[PDB]
């Protein structure tokens, strides 16, 4: 009855978008699998902290379904994930069984290149909305988070507590979130 | 002319609280090392996450000295700090020099156990409080970053860019903080 979270992690990640999601999802009681896209192998992210995953993509993808499938920012982070056929698959499955689709920063720039979720307002960080909205496939916000139906959507670095409550909220409801949100300390 | 900055990470830690000030002060181009307590093989923090560090305690303190050393909280984090006879070491030359030491949720809580900054005016994770104030010997606020002389203290998770943006203030000054502060997209 747990409900089960897939944290995509590669090379060039913004380190402070993925152990912020990743904590705040496991105070609220979420199964969460930080799943490296190269392997099992260390991964060094975007200001060189270097983050241990639990598995790698491939032997997390066949212990799948999961409830949400969140995409991490960074600019070479999402440009990975954005060239990975592997992660194009995940999110065509993710997508046909109505999960959760949640991705923050540069992040969202991935469902743009594996054509995800088409007529859905997002938002981005402010530097990427250029690439975001090339072609017009997509309705921009500048909402610090965004959720239109199954696609989640966060702007940057400082959103990233906002990000993972409202992924909360959405698994666990709002009195979980609420609960898991007091001792953080948070401003607002 | 690099500042630099000594991060101590043990087992338990509160991993949010280390990764956001060592990410944002190496956007800040302060020369920061992450130093694990004991040895240099992979820490387990409080909620799963597993951070390789850059170097041991015991090399990265042949390499000092720091203009800043940071010490992160989760409870049991700062248990193993109060308990290491290398980090009251470490803080009793820090003071000495009057150099600054920064300290977060119940991170302070080891400054009590190595005899640190007595007569300081400092802030704690709420549930840290009555820890922190045995014996009288510290005067506590309620803000959510307070600095008083070389001593620097916050509340917790939540609390953690501000916390970060405070050590760059102290050392590279207002205006890089601000130029830093600019694309993480904080409310406030």
């Amino acid at each position: 009855a747990s409900k089960r979270a897939l944290v995509i992690l590669a090379k060039g990640a913004e380190e402070m978008e993925t152990v912020i999601p990743v904590d705040v999802m496991r105070r609220a009681g979420i199964k969460v699998t930080v799943a490296g896209l190269a392997g099992k192998d260390p991964v060094q992210c975007s200001r060189d902290v270097v983050i241990c995953p639990d598995a790698s993509l491939e032997d997390a993808k066949k212990e799948g379904p999961y409830d949400v499938v969140v995409l991490p920012g960074g600019n070479l982070g999402a440009q990975n994930l954005s060239e990975s056929a592997a992660v194009k698959e995940i999110l065509k499955e993710q997508e046909n069984r109505k999960g959760l689709i949640a991705a923050i920063c540069a992040g969202p720039t991935a469902l743009l290149a594996h054509e995800i979720g088409f007529g859905s307002k997002v938002t981005t960080h402010p530097l990427a909305k250029d690439k975001m909205m090339n072609g017009g496939h997509y309705t921009y916000s500048e909402n610090r988070v965004e959720k239109d139906g199954l696609i989640l959507t966060s702007r940057g670095p400082g959103t990233s507590f906002e990000f993972a409550l409202a992924i909360v909220e959405a698994l666990n409801g709002k009195e979980v979130a609420a609960q898991v949100k007091a001792p953080l300390v948070l401003k607002d």
